[PDB]
Parts: C-alpha cells; sequence; structure tokens
C-alpha cells in the first residue's frame, strides 16, 4: 500500500491541523490509500499543532468501506488487514493532541468507526449512523465493536448491526453519538472553534485526559482512584500549572 | 447438527460413590476424537445422584496423546471455530461439575490430552506422565481451552516456550511448575486418584460447590468484590444443615472425650 495524498485536504489554521477526507465522488469512501496517507498526517505531528480537525469534503463525512476496492480476502489476509486499519486509528485515539471529527451527511461503517476514534465529535443536522455491513454478513474491522459501545451501549450496538437501524444527528446526540448538536449551521466552522478552545490547555492536561482518563474510568475502582491521585498530583505540580494558577490569583 | 457418541472409547464404571470414566483408545494412545468426545460429554450430563466423584483415567500406558492425528478432518475457517466450541462445551462439563474431576495422569499427557488434563480440578501424575503441546509444530493454536486453563496451573511464560519451542516436562518436573497437584513416583496415578475421589466424597455439597464454582471466580474477581463474594459465599455454606449437623457431632465428640 503506498499512502494516496491526493485523497485527503491537509492544512494548519493557526494551531489546528486540519484533514478533510477528499473523496467526495465515493463520498468519502475509506480505501487503503486514504487510511496509509491519513496515518501520514497523523505521525510526527508538527510541535505548533495543538488540536486536530477531521472533516468531509462535500455532504459526508464519509460512506466507509471502498465498494469498488471490494478485495478478496483469506482468514489470514482480513486479519492483517483490519490489524492496518487498528494501527491507524491508534494514531487518532493516541493522538498527542485532541482530534475533533466534524460530521455531517453519511457517518456509516467504517466511516462510523474513525468518527468514533476521534475524541470530540461535533455533528451537524444532517449527519446520520448507520452500521449496514450487518446486511452483508461482515462483522466490524475498524474498533467500532470496542470504541462504540463505549459511546452508545452494547445493546443500541447491537440493535443497529442486527436490523440496519439508523440514527439521526439529532437522536444521536442523546444516545452518545457526539457530544455536540449543530442544529443549524456548520459542523466544520464549530470544530474548529473548539479546536482553537482545546488549544490552550497545558499539554499535560491532554495527557491526562486523553490517555490517563479512559484508563482511570475502566480500571478497578480502587485501581482508579489511586491513579486518580497520582495523575492529578503530577499535573498539579507541573510547571505550567503553577504559572496558570499564579497569573489567575496575582489577578 | 450434534455429532454422535461412540460409548465403546469409553469404559466407564462406578466403584462407591467414584464414577470412573476410563479413555479407550489404547492403539492411539488414547487420541481424543469426536466420538470420544460426544461419549464423554454424556457421561458428565445428568451425572446420577449417587456420585460424589469423577475419575478419568486412561486405559493402557497413556493418558491422551490428544488429537487423533490420522482422523483429521478438512475445515474452513467457520468449521474450525464451530468445532473449538463444540471441546470447549465438553470441558465445560469438567470444569463445571457438579462434583470434583481427578485426572489420573500416565504416559503421554499432550495436546488435547493436557487441556483435558487441564479442565479438571485435581491431577495426580505418576512417573511416566510427561506434557507437551506440539501443536505449534504444525502451525498450529490450541483450540481446547488450553490457552485458558494452563496459564492459570503454570503461568503464560512457561506455556508460551512449550508451544513456541516443543519443550516436554516430566510428572517430576511437572508437580513443581504446577501441572499437578500430586505426583505419585511409586504406584498407580488411578489407585490414587480414586482415594482421592473418595475422600472428597466425604465433602457437602455446598462445599463441592463453593469451591468448584465460587472460589475460581472469587479469585479472579477485583479484590474488593471477591471479597464481599466471600463473605457471601461463607455464610451461605455456614447456615446450611449439614454444615451445622457436621458442628454438633464435631463438638458432641469433644464434649464425649473431656
Amino acid at each position: 500500500t503506498i499512502a494516496d495524498p491526493s485523497t485527503l485536504v491537509v492544512d494548519t489554521v493557526g494551531p489546528v491541523l486540519t484533514i478533510g477526507l477528499n473523496r467526495p465522488k465515493k463520498r468519502n469512501a475509506l480505501n487503503d490509500g486514504l487510511m496509509a496517507a491519513l496515518k501520514d498526517c497523523l505521525t510526527d505531528i508538527p510541535d505548533q499543532i495543538r488540536a486536530v480537525v477531521i472533516h468531509g469534503i462535500g455532504d459526508h463525512f464519509s460512506a466507509g468501506l471502498d465498494l469498488s476496492e471490494l478485495r478478496e480476502r483469506d482468514a489470514t489476509e482480513g486479519l492483517v488487514h483490519s490489524q492496518t486499519w487498528h494501527r491507524v486509528f491508534d494514531k487518532i485515539q493516541y493522538c498527542r493532541v485532541p482530534v475533533i471529527a466534524a460530521l455531517k451527511g453519511a457517518v456509516i461503517g467504517g466511516g462510523l468507526e474513525l468518527a468514533c476514534a476521534a475524541h470530540i465529535r461535533v455533528a451537524e443536522a444532517s449527519a446520520y449512523y448507520a452500521l449496514p455491513e450487518g446486511s452483508r454478513g461482515i462483522f466490524v474491522g475498524g474498533g467500532g465493536s470496542v470504541r462504540l459501545p463505549r459511546l452508545i451501549g452494547v445493546a443500541r450496538m447491537a440493535d443497529m448491526m442486527l436490523t440496519g437501524r439508523v440514527y439521526s444527528a439529532a437522536e444521536g446526540v442523546v444516545h452518545g453519538f457526539s457530544q455536540y448538536l449543530i442544529e443549524n449551521g456548520s459542523a466544520y466552522d464549530k470544530a474548529l472553534e473548539l479546536g482553537n478552545r482545546v488549544a490552550q490547555n497545558a499539554p499535560l492536561t491532554n495527557f491526562a485526559v486523553l490517555q490517563a482518563l479512559p484508563m482511570i474510568a475502566e480500571a478497578n475502582p480502587q485501581t482508579g482512584l489511586l491513579m486518580e491521585s497520582l495523575m492529578a498530583t503530577v499535573a498539579q505540580s507541573d510547571q505550567e500549572a503553577k504559572t496558570r494558577i499564579r497569573a489567575f490569583l496575582d489577578h
């Protein structure tokens, strides 16, 4: 696989790295080229970048798997292929900086898996969510079975997969698909505002919320509690936190 | 669709309150196959009330050399998933048996035979017993519960080494690394296993319940949880009529002695 840079639009707007999925003729379907190029933009991110917005060019975030490029795979090949998708999504989930996905139109299959890997999702009214692979006998291979139940619970996912059930953006915000809904206006603009806001954070804030928080929450409570006192004491004792404490306190 | 039992592959007796189950394909060292496994599941289904222990043992010089290599059936990915699951359902009747299961080990205890042995609650090993997972040689992983049960006995590190290199362990080595709780250096694992079955036979049913089922769960729980669960198992056990009867008799015999 060679990364295909043509399938993305990458820009920097102040301290926000923006990454637009750019295959609007195929509704931003993910193929290997797209995913390898995306993996690249998320590697060795320049230090002036303090947030990432992933968005879609055109009406749609992503319709998921490229059905043209539909390949033929044995059990072994499919394990390797899914694992490669996982390694790309790892660059999102474990990004050094918060990744915010601006969702609109189709957020479907691997598109939804991709939105799941981001930290914050902002949904415009037109967005919708589906896991339509089930109808073709295909389970998810892009992290969805681990990431989406953490947002929406097993039972709603299981129903989606069994019946092809679709959710709107408006239903979706209540059920856990996104933290934000923009009923009138643009997901991209709001993600950019959010990007600019999270860009003000101390780096250790990011670490603690992006890395430590999901692990603390998932631990035995006694374990998570001690891990919390440790993360907190380290955060609090950092120079940046003292500088922020003093500035505010000084007036 | 289910596989039909071949009961001729097993020799089943009842000695007092011990159901004895002898693996009986000696010409192939008690190589496991679908009908033996189905017959096995049958013996452990609806085990009559008079039975208070199960000894599984091998006819011949060997316990089991594992999967019958003359009886390989070609299987796609889905089929091999279904087939693995099938074997798991047989071993669940050992692990979750209502009475304790003791495996008498001698000669070959390898591959599926080790996995069978792992499902048992207690293993007694004669000097000749030897342990291996030769499957890795053949490009293949275990499908009989071994990656779950065995590391709990001997740890991942020793398992991983056995699989990557074909390392074999004797009965003497094995009692030390965790393969068996007992070693019989002279005489017979069967004889020992049968005296153990007579001994567990004396236990109250709720003791078998707490030990066989609750204990593993409590021990792998997070500590605060296993602990509350222990208090709960403990109080139920202790407040049961069989327990009180035994405590009555224990304190009536010391007041008989005085």
